[PDB]
């Protein structure tokens, strides 16, 4: 099955890196009032360099040009029960990720832009759109997003529902989840100094990039941090308490970009053991505060969109479970049907559910 249907934005001025149509795919379903938008990721790029790099080999992230009519919806994008347990019902929207700013871009391609930086504006463009299509009837638009579109949800969120209380929508109630986007700027197993694309951890890349893109933050964020400082905001543990809409984070404790941008390669020695293990309590202790969170002690990267997203479980509890319950949190916690789900023991696949890879 082919069912999310592409629409290029009808404002053509909102746009991928070069200059082509944004866009979303989209599957209808008529009847329910839940909207699920999701936010794909991959990684971004910060200069001309690394960016016309990105434009040869992985043009998909950067231009509409070449994307398909269809898709098909996998994992909690699925319509199918079997596959889908949560929100098989809901009317499906994936947003293409092609700004490569974690979808905090608003700067168009012009006479000094050799390439726009759109992914805020592309998400507010493609809810406008969908308000004549059946948004405007939503009761709940859950913002979910994977990897930098699991980032770009905890930028995000807030504004969607700023947008959509503006336009005069206050009974749309908007929430996110954040899957694989709740990253630490911690300290790389090995170190190097920010001279390239490979060397540069992502504070310095995100400090480069927000100045590159005109990359813009959560506002209470960016009261706190100030000017200059927005990259903190990019870093989950630091947004998610200035921010008012219910998100469900989903991290993986040994997530192997986190691990990537740590310089870790993986018989492990105790230095390298020492520090996966002081990796995965941070985390555990970064998601200890945040009511909804699903945190299995694995080594991989993203689920939702996973087609066998159902087989992970925390404390015998799945994923499409826990996010079922949480729906229910937001018609004291509820018999049998937890929203806090982090594991805690301390290796990766000390969890016998983590997927085999
Ligand atoms: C098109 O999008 C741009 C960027 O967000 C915005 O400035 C402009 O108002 C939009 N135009 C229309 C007609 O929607
Ligand atoms: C893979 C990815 O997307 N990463 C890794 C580090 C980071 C920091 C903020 C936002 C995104 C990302």
């Amino acid at each position: 099955n082919e069912d999310l249907r592409l629409h290029l934005l009808l404002n053509t001025s909102v746009t991928c890196n070069d200059g082509s149509p944004a866009g979303y795919y989209l599957k209808e379903s008529r009847g329910s009032r839940r909207w699920l938008l999701f936010l794909e990721g991959g990684w971004y790029c910060f200069n001309r360099e690394n960016c016309d790099s990105r434009y040869d080999t992985m043009r998909r992230l950067m231009s509409s040009r070449d994307w398909p009519r269809t898709r098909t919806g996998t994992g909690i994008l699925s319509s199918q029960p079997e596959e889908n347990p949560y929100w098989w019902n809901a009317n499906m929207v994936f947003i293409p990720y092609c700004s490569s700013d974690v979808w905090s871009g608003a700067s168009s391609k012009s006479e000094k832009n050799e390439y726009a930086f759109m992914g805020a504006l592309i998400i507010q463009e493609v809810v406008r759109e969908l308000l004549g299509r059946g948004l405007s009837g939503a009761k709940v638009l859950l913002l979910a997003g994977s990897s930098a579109g699991g980032t770009g949800v905890l930028l995000n969120v807030d504004r969607v529902a700023e947008q959509l209380e503006k336009l005069g929508y206050p009974a749309i109630q908007v929430r996110g989840l954040a899957d694989s986007g709740w990253f630490l700027d911690n300290k790389q197993y090995r170190h190097t100094d920010c001279v390239d694309t490979i060397t540069c951890a992502p504070t310095e890349a995100i400090r480069r990039g927000i100045r590159y893109w005109n990359g813009v933050v959560p506002e209470r964020c960016r009261r706190q941090f100030q000017e200059g400082e927005e990259w903190n905001c990019f870093f989950g543990y630091k947004v998610y308490p200035t921010l008012r809409s219910p998100v469900f984070v989903v991290q993986w404790l040994f997530d192997e970009a986190q691990l990537t941008v740590d310089n870790v390669h993986l018989p492990v020695q105790e230095g390298l053991r020492l520090y996966i293990q002081n990796l995965g309590r941070e985390l555990r202790h970064t998601l200890k505060d945040v009511p909804a969170s699903f945190a299995p002690a694995c080594l991989s990267h993203e689920i939702i969109i996973r087609s066998h997203w159902t087989d992970v479980q925390v404390k015998g509890t799945s994923l499409p479970r826990a996010l079922h319950c949480w729906d229910r949190s937001l018609h004291t916690p509820l018999k049998g049907c937890p929203v806090h789900l982090v594991d805690s023991c301390p290796w990766p696949h000390c969890n016998p559910s983590c997927p085999t890879g």
